[PDB]
């Protein structure tokens, strides 16, 4: 009647709003959130991002465009150099070099009261390098610098003859990435790159950023060398089935012939162009779990010194900012939450469960 | 007896200790509280900060103090050219005009490895607007850019007669905002501009940092058209109730007729130096939850062209940093937390409660 | 039988499990974590740092390294200047002095519509200092600046001839730090500081970054003077006991009396640069509760002036950016998880308990 009634309906409003948190709880379980934790890493082992150095891109590097309007034609058709004999895709691409081969690069990875900075050029030396932008200049930056200070920095140094042979480089283009299957130095230079002067010896300084993400099943993190991989691989593809071409130009995988005809050579080079600048939402392999971030200012610093090009890239901060996105609500929290729920919206406990399938079995 | 009053004792301290969880967080909850949570958000659409580009003020925009010099009068009393019939006070706010009609804005929102970058003269151009510190250049800067690496920026050019017909401005005041409720432009460009010089063609850089609050009681925001209002309303209304004059100077909102005599103007001026020097304190609108922070540091890039001002405005890094503050102590953590308490420092449940008030009734 | 060894299997079931949670959670409240929460803290009252800034070290300050090549002695062996009584240690420090006297440090901590920026010259004067890289000078930076706009900056200005009365100084050593027990100034300024020419009127910008830590027994910070403290003492503690002098050189506390002979000198020079080097491991005490970054960049700002050093430093941000370590699992935490392990792996309760007790006592 009455009492048994409403002792019913309690018993029913707990339990059924003791399935509207559990029900949440598991909802949110399976769509899992995500919360951000930022710390600031102080270490004394700082890792240099690889440098891809290029000239302008070859319309503009004005060495490329000087021998190439020796020749009866002009830059625009550039490409059409290699219609003559005595010239080859990769003498073409050999024309745009504005660098001279003792070119070095050294690691000031301190200082001294006696002797200013510890000079360090055992570091790896730059190579020469096929890219978009045409023969660039790639510094492997392999070992990681010993931060002893603000003065610490690589000095990349070139030293080819600054007379009056043949009209100079006015620009460059650098560009911060990392290592292995290499797309960032050889498509992606001209693009990601910063176009700055070489008339003074410039100065550059990078702060570094990490942004780690979770791998979780509704956005997959896949870490570096994969996604690089991935998007290389998904650049040729689409480069090559957009000209049917089946050939390569001198920044591509030795994959196939380097077709000599200017034709081919000028599809490929559109081809490439357009992959490249919508490479990113036609690809499928989703950001890395590490997203390292260098946040690259300028600075004046020392001096001036009589030399071709002069670069010092500075890292006075060892606080490496990293951001990891992370899993906040694991199965351990949502069963603790669940234990809440049923202890604090009606009177079960494990042990009571438990003890009351005993009485089940008696 | 000792039985009955240990279980009394047991009974009060646990609801007294059950009363001082309980009792405390209700007050957290009453005096919320506040965590900042930092995301770092990697947008392809980066929205320009709205770019006010004024001379120096006046008296040091030695291109308005030459023409004022030329009349009997120097920088200083400056405004008393009114005083002759042919000067009115948008004549001498005109007079202190740097720019030319011809003042054009690109968005650089990209590159090629061929044509370099993608010239986009598309977007909204610049208009005068007359502010405190004389008659500026403002650029709508209405459409977001796609962030397509490095290279993408907004180049403000102007090209008026680089000869000797007059002395040159050597320097002007950036200023980078938002919209709508013109007072940041008309008022503020003076005093949290960058005087930076236009000798050479200048680059700057922003990256984006912004500061979200927690709408709340004790601490609630106004959006930015709302604090806008506030702010800029209070200015002009502690500018007319400071000079009794009711007249206004060209940079205020056309609500009353122009301030034609040196004295009056002069009034104006000041009141305006006095409002906007010290008008964060006086005010009451407190801060906006939303906060943009634009990290303008200065970039060397590129290189010279032969023309009067050029400015390139980088966004060369798409990690716009958001930290927000949010509601830590939301009613349901409450009444979660105040369960907790009572199931853990007392034997009472939710539906323990329901049956026994069932048994009170029956 | 088998219903109470079922009953028994489950109750030691749900007491090592119950075991198996609140051992956990002790194990991780004695290995207590720590959590970093990030705030932007908007300060209109800057703190602005201390200033060292010294001439290059010795061997590159061309005013020292020409004053000593007259004596027959060259750079390198310059403390060799000791063997003629003429010359003493502390005049040969003297000797590297590239100040003079009128050197003056205003503080334009704002703007006006009217007299350009605010010119505020009262704030603590810089005076002449020992170092390590000779005589430098140092800014007491004492008061605070007022945060007004973007133009809050402190202008350093030297006014020594600029003729050709000498070889002048082409760079300078800066350094950003805090104050009292020195050696910031006195040893670390050649390492840690920003060599920057001061051929042209050059301009920094400072924003700042706290990081807070948590003093916790498996890492005790300790508060600024007291690391200085530690930091000052083990470095002149290890520079007497490497050379056995038992002597001083100007940058070093008065305790003993000063190197009169260029052996005792120059014993003293090196221990101190192998000190200097690498003191940051050798050291006890570990990184301060406070760790205050200045994130120093370059802009160009405002125009030319005649001057022999001018150095504008701006803190064109107010956000203060503060990251705090902190204890996330105090023991007010610890005991709320026992309780809610007890309650949802058993069916004790604090009340429970207690009166299980009261009926063991009768």
């Amino acid at each position: 009647r009455w009492q048994r009634a409403l002792w019913f309906a309690g018993v029913v409003f707990c339990f059924g709003i003791s399935a509207h948190q559990i029900a949440m709880h598991v909802l949110d379980y399976l769509s899992e959130p995500v919360a951000v934790r930022i710390d600031f890493v102080a270490q004394n082992e700082l890792r240099i991002p690889e440098i891809t150095v290029c000239p302008r891109i070859f319309q503009q590097n004005t060495i490329f465009t000087d021998m190439v309007e020796k020749q009866g034609i002009d830059k625009m058709k550039f490409l059409d150099l290699i219609d003559r004999p005595e010239y080859d895709i990769m003498a073409v691409w050999n024309l745009s070099r504005i660098f001279s081969d003792n070119v070095s690069c050294s690691a000031h990875e301190g200082s001294s009261i006696i002797s200013g900075s510890y000079v360090d050029p055992n570091m790896s030396q730059p190579h020469l390098v096929y890219t978009t932008s045409g023969q660039c200049i790639n510094i492997p930056a392999s070992r990681p610098l010993i931060y002893r200070g603000v003065n610490t920095f690589v000095r990349i140094t070139d030293s080819q003859p600054r007379n009056l042979d043949e009209v100079r480089p006015e620009a460059i283009q650098i560009y911060f990435h990392e290592h292995h299957h290499a797309h960032l130095s050889r498509y992606l230079t001209g693009l990601r790159g910063y176009i700055v002067p070489i008339a003074n010896p410039f100065a550059f300084s990078i702060r570094f950023t990490q942004i780690n993400y979770a791998n979780r099943t509704d956005s997959p993190c896949v870490d570096s060398e994969e996604y690089a991989a991935c998007v290389e691989d998904f650049i040729e593809q689409r480069i090559y089935e957009k000209a049917q071409v089946q050939c390569r130009l001198p920044y591509m995988r030795p994959k196939l012939p380097l077709c000599s005809t200017p034709t081919d050579a000028r599809k490929i080079f559109v081809a490439t162009d357009d992959v490249i600048q919508n490479f990113e939402k036609e690809s499928s392999c989703k950001r890395k779990c590490e997203e390292n971030l260098y946040i690259v200012e300028f600075m004046h610093l020392f001096e001036r010194s009589n030399i071709s090009i002069d670069m010092s890239v500075y890292f006075a901060y060892n606080y490496i900012q990293v951001a990891t996105e992370y899993l906040t609500y694991t199965l351990r929290g949502l069963l603790s939450d669940i234990g809440g729920v049923l202890g604090l919206f009606l009177g079960i406990c494990i042990l009571s469960v438990i003890e009351v399938f005993e009485v089940v079995i008696f």
